[PDB]
């Protein structure tokens, strides 16, 4: 279609519109080479563009929110937790996602994203062919079936690593730095200082990204609703009145978009009845299986082992 070895998104976009053709990326083509390098995936995939998947595809629907990041059949929770964190700071999100992009205006089958690499912003261009099975995305999707920014972001990040398979292992902090240029620090929660709630509270209010995990030694599920060896996004911290004393809470989101903690302060916990109507509104309490839930600060430090904060420079 084109010879793209050193050409910008603008150049390629304009050329495709002139030629009246959908872009096919020579550097990261829609075939098995872009999926894996060693192990194959068990199911064989068809590559389709979002217009081929649904009638009215959209890049962004109702903003870029954490609810748009739902994990599929690829173990890249480390990266997905990081994007979800990033959506809590919209200001920073728009440096990674160019928002002037669309399926309904100047569509030429080509998109781009920006990552922070070796001390500068780097532009990554992709065709919009995505892996599918039975006409559904197999990897990351949004909970809205017509929204495609998070699927395409994953493709672009996979391209930056050489393949989808190259996203299988990783650390949330690697991704946080790729989105922000911040400096990461990690904390073992067993050596957590006495004031870590306060540290966590200051970090989210500053727009620092925060992930966490439970040490391991489709990932291991626990009866309490948590998942071991799995990256969670920390999406809020608050105190709430409950039977006289103020209880400290932590809000997490499972990047699966489902499977939540079921203990104290979970969605369907009966003793939410005892909490004031205005407080429930303040904490955006919702009984919906979206992967997001509140737990007590005490239960949090008991279960979780790693805490990762990416601070802005
Ligand atoms: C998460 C998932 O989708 O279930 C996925 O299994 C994963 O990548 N888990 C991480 C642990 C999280 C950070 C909690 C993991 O196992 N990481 C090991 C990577 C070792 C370093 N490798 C590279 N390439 N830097
Ligand atoms: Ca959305
Ligand atoms: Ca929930
Ligand atoms: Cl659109």
């Amino acid at each position: 279609i084109i010879g793209v070895k050193e050409k910008t998104f603008e150049q390629l976009h304009k050329k495709c519109l002139e030629k009246k053709v959908l872009y096919v990326d020579p550097e990261f083509p829609p075939d098995e080479t872009s999926l894996f390098y060693s192990q194959k995936f068990p199911i064989q995939f068809v590559w389709k563009r979002p217009p081929e998947i649904c009638e009215n595809p959209r890049f962004i629907i109702d903003g870029a929110n954490r609810t748009d990041i739902c994990q599929g059949e690829l173990g890249d929770c480390w990266f997905l937790a990081a994007i979800a964190c990033l959506t809590l700071n919209q200001h920073l999100l728009f440096r990674v996602i160019p928002h002037d992009q669309s399926f309904i205006e100047n569509y030429a089958g080509i998109f781009h994203f920006q990552f922070w690499r070796y001390g500068e912003w780097v532009d990554v261009v992709i065709d919009d062919c995505l892996p599918t099975y039975n006409n559904q995305l197999v990897f990351t999707k949004s909970n809205h079936r017509n929204e495609f920014w998070s699927a395409l972001l994953e493709k672009a990040y996979a391209k930056l690593h050489g393949s989808y398979e190259a996203l299988k292992g990783g650390n949330t902090t690697e991704a946080m730095e790729d989105f922000t240029g911040g400096v990461a620090e990690f904390f073992e929660i067993r050596d957590a200082p006495s004031d870590m709630y306060k540290i966590m509270k200051k970090a989210i209010e500053r727009g620092s990204l925060m992930g966490c995990s439970i040490d391991d030694g489709y990932e291991t599920r626990m009866a309490c609703g948590l998942v071991r060896g799995h990256a969670y996004s920390v999406t809020g911290l608050d105190e709430v009145p409950f039977k006289g004393e103020k209880v400290k809470l932590v809000r997490l989101r499972n990047p699966w978009g489902q499977v939540e903690w079921n203990g104290s302060w979970s969605d369907r916990w009966k003793d939410w009845s005892f909490v004031d109507k205005d407080e429930k509104a303040r904490l955006q309490h919702q009984v919906t299986e979206d992967g997001e839930f509140w737990m007590s600060y005490e239960d949090f430090i008991y279960h979780f082992t790693k805490l990762e904060i990416c601070n802005l420079t």
